[PDB]
DNA sequence: AACACTCGTCGCCCAGAGTTCACCTTGGAGCCAGGGACGGTTCATTTGGGGTGCCGGAAACGGACGCGTACAGGCCGTATAATGGGAGCTGTCACGGATGCA
């Protein structure tokens, strides 16, 4: 319980609930168990159909999930800029 | 090759084209005199009309005001036993100097 606590507190660099963690993990989880079954992708209805939830709030949910990227990183092929050069 | 006729060309002579030179008339062009009616002006009405400020009040209307409901985010607890990480890939060289050992 700690453990999983913390990490929904802490392992993200934007704040999620855990109200909201919860559900991403267990979204990803039986989609992935979904794809393994079924060998091809779900799609999104078929995934607010275990949801039980609508299909624009789990859209929602998978654009919510995704975390930033450094503006630091090397974007060039070679190491020669950093992506942080490339924003205006 | 010898012989006896009819036609432009010019001058001249008389009559008017039409033009000038040069004479009488009479409709003037206008100048003024006189008399409207007239249209521009002004001033009396004339009450037909615009006008209005406010309200009884009727109804919209804008909002306050109190009290219900709604997911979002947070806290909390799950009692067989479960008791020390994967993974990292590392071809540089120059080389000054500290540095852990000499």
């Amino acid at each position: 319980q700690a453990i999983t606590r913390a990490m929904a507190d802490q392992a993200r660099t934007i704040r999620i609930p855990v109200h909201m963690v919860e559900v991403i993990n267990k979204l990803g989880r039986i989609q992935r168990e979904l794809l393994q079954d079924l060998g091809r992708e779900p799609t999104p209805e078929e995934l607010a159909k275990e949801m039980d939830i609508t299909p624009e709030k789990v859209l929602e949910i998978q654009q919510y999930a995704r975390e930033p990227i450094s503006l630091d990183q090397t974007i060039g092929d070679e190491g020669d800029s950093q992506l942080g050069d490339f924003i205006e």
